[PDB]
């Protein structure tokens, strides 16, 4: 029963995922449990501010540190009581080291994650030294909050849980081939005819040559670290 | 009054970027407009398939995503938008980027096309899809997540969503650590540069934050900056 908690300012974005699609059969299912933290239930004052003016001047608001710090606390209790013997502390950050399958994969085998959202202009430098294990970045681009880069996350992980994806793209170090479907005709174009119903092998023969040569048209870095097995090297050196 | 429509098995999750937020601000105040079309309004009701040649998982079906895609240019056509490609969320795209993001601002608006399951049939893209993006090298179980984080990147750099200047990417760099209250936390000051310092000295010490943590977790981004002559006279000032 992986075990997800979120600190998040908006804990209903969260339904974007625990509320649909396969992600969402999981959580039903109790596969996987996603629970949501509102710093803001941990603050002071009659409007239990979590933000407030950086040091040095500049525009905007930083997350102080001390809301969020008892936030990841009670998070760290909740898993502990869960049965978690450890969950890392993540926080989303176009600074942390970027995700890829190979991330992916490790991420599976972890009991849970506590993941950390911020807002503003981003969280108190202390608070990330005391309380993060990790930082991750989804690309190199800026979004408004962390909590689209959490569910990007919890996603690319929940799919791979067990009795929630062989072909996927990077598994293997090279991209999807392409796919067809009904109907037989579209618009003028057909389905290349070695996979309409030809025998099981020569199908599987057609799907790694379209899966080189996009990789090699799109991304041709992927091949200079791709390694093949050798019913594919001769393939290729067929062509 | 950009015009943003996405197709989608479930337009509900795209309220995770309507309704809270920045990006909610900006839907309530008319900056920005969000339609959902569902190809399931579109189908003579199944919208997915299983794949020629076999093998695992359902492909999307290329007619309603047509019927959809054209429906969607029409009430683009209705909005006033002139220039609006189909863009198709994709692993096999092209990598978003703060580059790319800042070239989406241009557009009049946006269709974007969110798949599910093993993916679209390959002849719909060839047909109705101008552009393929990806948001990051790992897979995701459909393609409305990847839509949220691009319609979250362009809403937050369009007029009238201050603070934007100072984001990481924007020249090349990460940005620097950030500090609010308290002056100590568990140990930690804040840095007295920032607590007591001045304009000149303040500025400087950001750039060095910048400049030193892209070279410790991102070195390759140092190769693509280009420096004035007050921060090139800074690091001298330094090493
Ligand atoms: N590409 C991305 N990956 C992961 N988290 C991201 C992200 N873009 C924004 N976020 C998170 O969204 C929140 C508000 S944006 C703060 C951005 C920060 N000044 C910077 O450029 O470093 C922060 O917690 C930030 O880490
Ligand atoms: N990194 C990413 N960026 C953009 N769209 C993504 C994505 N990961 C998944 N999606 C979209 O999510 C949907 C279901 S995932 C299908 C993935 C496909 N087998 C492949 O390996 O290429 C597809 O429409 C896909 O384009």
């Amino acid at each position: 029963h992986v075990f997800f908690a979120v600190i998040t300012l908006f804990p209903e974005m969260f339904d974007a995922i625990t509320a649909y699609g396969i992600s969402g059969r999981a959580a039903k299912r109790d596969i996987v449990q996603v629970t949501c933290i509102n710093p803001r239930d941990f603050a002071e004052g009659n409007y239990r501010r979590v933000d407030e003016r950086p040091f040095g001047g500049g525009p905007g608001m930083v997350m102080m540190a001390e809301p969020l710090a008892k936030a990841i606390n009670h998070a760290k209790q909740l898993a502990s009581r869960a049965g978690c013997v450890h969950v890392p502390v993540v926080y989303m950050s176009p600074q942390g080291k970027t995700l890829n399958e190979q991330a992916v994969q490790q991420f599976v085998d972890y009991d849970g994650l506590i993941v950390l959202c911020g807002r503003y202009e981003g969280v108190d430098e202390r608070l990330i030294q005391h309380y993060v294990d990790q930082e991750w970045s989804i690309g190199d681009y800026v979004l408004s909050g962390g909590e689209l880069p959490a569910m990007v996350l919890l996603d690319s992980i929940i799919r791979r849980l067990p009795n929630v994806a062989i072909q996927d793209s990077f598994v293997d170090g090279l991209l999807d081939c392409p796919q067809y479907t009904k109907p037989d005709q579209f618009e003028g174009l057909d389905v290349p005819e070695i996979l309409k119903s030809g025998h099981h092998a020569n199908i599987e023969k057609w799907r790694f040559l379209q899966r080189y040569q996009r990789t090699l048209e799109r991304r041709p870095e992927l091949i200079e670290q791709v390694t093949l097995t050798k019913q594919q090297k001769k393939w290729l050196s067929d062509e």
